[PDB]
């Protein structure tokens, strides 16, 4: 199911932010196509007497002095009678896009983001665990963008995700440990966020600021806004933020080996513009976590695939040491168990199963042991909530909550099944999952929730997941039975 | 220790660069103990009348004027009527010492820096290699030092270096390719580099300041320059680079998991200072290569592991469904071999010898299990020489240089080895290496090797080396069979 949040274009919107002006050009005499209505407070004259003319006539010397640095580095800074501004160059439907908006002021800002980064780096840095790792990175990037709450939110495989980390200011309330539906960022949205990774929303109370015309005349369309930095976001998310009572927003994807693990949402009580090179800035932060986490992780898993293949060699220099299969297995019982984080396991050996630790009954071993071998597997077979696929021993979800089972020969169905237990664990939701939207009458108009209170739910029935190592040294263990 | 260039105190050198002045304080009067000659140059009274004298009536009140900012955080900026300066702080033998030196003069330093760590730290880096990730890294700090070449040198086992990379300017000579004794960077230094990642030579010709007094009265020992940004290298070294045509040198420690990977050396044909600011942004560059190379490498040997295992994996499936296992390892030898990258593999199985591949006689090998057995190996053996430990078959490094041999039983003599061929490799290094240092008659007086062009050499009876994923693979087919 694509629902309604799923589906209205959210880069077709046709609106600006009010910090800023758009201005769009298509041709060799480049003559102004797309304009923003605010135009005026900078380019001087009505926007709409500014249609149809060369970029001469309508831009500021000050700015096309610029106009070769900004198509060779896509931007460049512009002082005006106004202030200074940074202007931004892409393309777009074919057209030439300009924005204009306020740049960074406070000059000692490089220097105070190259001390994050040596934070952020260190000699070393996930000393105590990458907890604390994703708690400074939140932290850094609190102090070099002066919102008042800064959450790193994870992403799961059913695309909800939860608050891992949280650097907020003293007298605040905090979502930290809290979990969120996957409606609340759409698929349309994480598909642009895996391209575009920044989004700043200066006043979520504010009026976006229509275009002109309101479609591409060549198109009957509005202009692609996908990689504008001050398109104005779809009006059910200013709510969702004025339902909790937010007036800034700021948030960066974490992209670390390709996909979209999640993202640094950054909250703020009253409007605030961040400049656009200090959001640049802060890109480079959440990048540098992206490398850290990665080489963390990966140190990790070989470390654990160092102890468990201890055990792999542990196991057959003693099933070397004397004939004495029913015997090892049994005397060497808690490292078979150990190889895959297991409580019990039950051996096809033909003959009968050898039962070793906490294991489910011997005509209930017998009755998976016949329906596995009619199930699409190869070499490896592994749930973590059973029940759901074999509701037989439903019941038995204090040994049999989720299964790791190996086919020790091709034909000839002889298994050896790993078990586990269920691991209860009570996630607090942010406000009830089972409502998270407001329609109205018509189912035509959703709305956003408007309580983001603690909602709680112990989860049954579910092990733990099984993970990349247990599944290894399963397999590992199937080449030294056969 | 084993050399002279390892006796020199390269800490207690009494001297430092006249780009600076040094002053060491000590006591709650924070009277003047120790002090560069030059310091009237910038202090205006000479140096020995302010010897015992408050840091309150020695001191400009420029710098006095800082006096708070500058210790709690330990650097700080002043502008004296000689320039603009940076003075920092520290702590050696009980003494409080402060370091002036000019300071940055370029504003954007910070903001160029900060478009170089986003070219380093990018994903899809290393894409092309981790060559190309040196080379980003080499060309980055090129563009921030602005010194005429800058190298990647690599330490290897045995301490013995090479340049793996290298970014330089137009005509110039290059040591791409070329290999560096051991003796060039002695032991003492390295330890010392181990633990202050940054050192500057401005010129490679200039005479050093003298400290006085020439000792610190309480010790009878100079200043200890241990943790010193002015001091001075010794003059072993200072002959090398007048013999190599470079006028300043600048190097930073490459420091990967905690050790001493390799050093980013960087030359200028003629003296040129950096200032203190910008030789701390490069070395944020020298912990995003540690960083970059760390990942990446993890990767690798995780993608490594994956082949074998799934090579692991085949054979087991080979296994168990077909017959002896005389018959299955004839029609898998091509993935026995693969487990370790070998040529030819001998099992043990308690029969006569079972050769698989390109191997020695029957006999041979036979004579080599025999040695083998005495040997005190647990479960694994392996070497890249084997005739340097077992002469028999040195004769045979065309099938037999490097070896690797695994246990298949306990107090017995049952094993599969796997053999590899000689590659002969062909180290150019820069100079002869049996003339490392010229000496004069008696050996008081050391003097640096005088020629650095190219002199070829071809290693021969040895062969490529047991890596990680292959032993692991090894000690994986001995859990296996019986
Ligand atoms: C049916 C529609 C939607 C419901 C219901 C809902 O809850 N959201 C719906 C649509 C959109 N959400 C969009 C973006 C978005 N959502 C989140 C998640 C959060 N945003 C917040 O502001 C907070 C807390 C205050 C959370 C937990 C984020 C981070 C984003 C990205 C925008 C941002 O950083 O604020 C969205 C797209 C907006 C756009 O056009 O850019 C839609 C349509
Ligand atoms: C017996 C004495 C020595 C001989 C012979 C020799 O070749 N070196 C000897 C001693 C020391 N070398 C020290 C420092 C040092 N050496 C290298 C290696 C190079 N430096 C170069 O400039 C080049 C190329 C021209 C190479 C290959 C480096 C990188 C360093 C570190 C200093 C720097 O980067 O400039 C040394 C240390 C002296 C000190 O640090 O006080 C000694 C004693």
């Amino acid at each position: 199911d694509l629902s309604q949040c799923d589906r209205e274009p959210i880069h077709l919107l046709g609106g600006i932010q009010s910090h800023g002006v758009l201005l769009a050009f298509r041709g060799p005499d480049r003559l102004l196509e797309v304009v923003s209505a605010n135009a005026q407070a900078l380019l001087g004259r009505p926007p709409e007497t500014l249609l149809g003319q060369p970029v001469g006539r309508v831009l500021p010397a000050e700015v096309l002095a610029q106009w070769e640095p900004l198509v060779a580095r896509g931007s460049v800074r512009v002082v005006l009678p106004a202030g200074a501004y940074r202007a931004l160059l892409h393309e777009s439907d074919g057209l030439t896009v300009l924005e204009l908006e306020p740049a960074e002021l406070q000059p000692g800002m490089e220097e105070t983001a190259l001390e994050v980064v040596r934070r952020l780096v260190s000699p070393l840095a996930g000393v105590k665990g990458t907890q604390a790792l994703l708690q400074t990175a939140a932290d850094t990037v609190r102090a070099l963008t002066g919102f008042d709450r800064v959450m790193v939110y994870r992403f799961d495989a059913d695309w909800h995700g939860e608050v891992l980390a949280e650097s907020k200011r003293g007298g605040m309330d905090g979502f930290l440990g809290m979990h969120f539906p996957a409606t609340d960022i759409p698929v349309q949205a994480r598909a642009l966020y895996t391209r575009n990774p920044l989004r700043l929303i200066a006043d979520a109370r504010a009026r976006p600021v229509p275009l002109l015309p309101p479609v591409v005349p060549a198109l009957g369309r509005p202009l692609d806004l996908s990689n504008s930095a001050l398109r104005s976001v779809s009006p059910v998310h200013l709510e969702y933020l004025r339902n909790m009572g937010v007036g800034a927003s700021f948030s960066l994807s974490l992209l670390k080996e390709g996909v979209l693990w999640g993202l640094i949402a950054c909250h703020h009580l009253e409007p605030l513009h961040i400049s656009h090179e200090r959001r640049r800035a802060c890109e480079v932060l959440t990048q540098l976590l992206a490398l850290q986490l990665s080489a963390e992780e990966r140190a990790a898993e070989a470390s654990e695939d160092a102890h468990r293949a201890a055990l792999l060699g542990q196991l057959a220099t003693a099933m070397g040491e004397g004939g004495t299969l029913e015997e090892v297995l049994e005397k060497e019982s808690e490292r078979v168990l150990a190889l895959t984080g297991a409580a019990g396991v039950a051996l096809l050996l033909g003959e009968e199963p050898l039962l070793v630790g906490c294991t489910p009954a011997q005509d209930e071993v017998e009755a998976l042991v016949a329906w596995l071998a009619t199930q699409p597997f190869q070499t490896s077979f592994h749930t973590d909530r059973l029940g759901t696929v074999y509701p037989p021993l439903a019941a038995r979800a204090d040994v049999a909550a989720g299964i790791l089972a190996v086919r020790l020969a091709p034909a000839a169905a002889r298994f050896a099944i790993w078990f586990r237990p269920e691991v209860a664990r009570t996630i607090s939701w942010a406000g009830n999952p089972r409502k998270p939207a407001e329609p109205e009458p018509g189912h035509q108009r959703l709305h956003p929730r408007g309580s983001f209170q603690a909602w709680e739910e112990t989860v049954r029935d579910t092990s733990l997941p099984w993970k990349r190592a247990d599944l290894g040294a399963a397999e590992g263990f199937r080449g030294a039975l056969v």
